[PDB]
């Protein structure tokens, strides 16, 4: 069961936007929501910003707590990974970057024997997660750290060698000023003609209505009570950002999941090479 609609035009376009969100979203209790979430101080921001990593850390050192997630793929993800593989068996080269404790590393693992993966993230205890995985082999799965922010991918990744990269979950957790660089260094792993697949937090996705008092940072831009962010995209504002960035739209669509979520889930392609 699902729907998927593509609205072409100005008017069209426009309508249908104020109608979904008016849908989601009590229009007067968007005044509302933007006076009572005020805004965390410039102080603790920064201290946000320049933690990054050890909130994330210092959440992947939980006990208590079920990492793993079932059903965190989906169809449309394994349908992208087929797709100009002429065999079953073929090699396809990936980078799953952000990994976390492998949700998507692993099931993506599974599709093809020799998909190799390298996969990375700014938390070591993440890293040692997935290092520990009954699935982990160094013959499928080359893992280290980055910062994607500022640490170079080509560190670990020889350029232009990666026929797919994933996206997932992971840009909402950066700073919006800064994932412009993210996505910049990628663009030098990822091969001419290949894409990103993309997919994160949505505008007035369910998490964003939830949170209160002293968790807005800045407009659609929140922190958790474990210090992590989190981010809610715009179909528009997520564009301007791969274009800005050198690559070309193919896909990006709000998806509707039914407790309303919302998600961005989204297919940008590096340009074939020119003369
Ligand atoms: N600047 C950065 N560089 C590398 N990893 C980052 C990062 N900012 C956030 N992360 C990582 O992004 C992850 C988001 S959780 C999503 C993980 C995985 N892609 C999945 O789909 O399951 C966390 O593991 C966090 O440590």
């Amino acid at each position: 069961h699902h729907l998927e609609v593509l609205f072409q035009g100005p008017h069209m376009a426009s309508l249908q936007r104020k109608g979904l969100q008016a849908r989601i979203l009590t229009s007067e209790e968007e005044e509302k929501l933007k006076r009572d979430q005020t805004l965390v101080s410039d102080f603790k921001q920064q201290k946000l910003e320049q933690e990054a990593q050890k909130n994330w850390d210092l959440f992947y050192k939980r006990n208590s707590t079920n990492f793993f997630k079932d059903r965190h793929w989906t169809t449309r993800e394994f349908e992208e990974l087929r797709s100009c593989r002429e065999f079953e068996d073929q090699k396809l080269t990936m980078l799953e970057a952000g990994c976390g404790v492998g949700n998507c590393l692993f099931p993506l693992l599974e599709e093809d024997p020799n998909i190799f993966a390298y996969a990375c993230d700014f938390s070591p205890r993440a890293i040692e997660y997935v290092k520990q995985n009954p699935l982990y082999d160094t013959e499928r799965c080359k893992v280290f750290q980055c910062d994607l922010t500022k640490d170079d991918l080509l560190d670990h990744v020889p350029p232009e060698s990666v026929d797919v990269v994933m996206l997932i979950f992971v840009l909402s957790a950066v700073h919006p000023d800064k994932m412009h660089l993210v996505l910049q260094n990628i663009y030098k792993v990822l091969k001419p003609g290949k894409s990103v697949l993309f997919r994160d937090y949505g505008l007035y996705d369910h998490a964003m209505l939830r949170f209160k008092a002293s968790s807005k940072l800045g407009e659609n831009f929140y922190v958790r009570q474990d210090g992590t962010r989190s981010y809610f995209f715009t179909d528009d504002f997520l564009a301007q950002l791969f274009m800005d960035t050198g690559y070309e739209e193919v896909v990006n669509e709000y998806v509707f999941r039914e407790v309303p979520r919302v998600f961005l889930q989204s297919k940008f392609l590096k340009p074939p090479k020119n003369p």
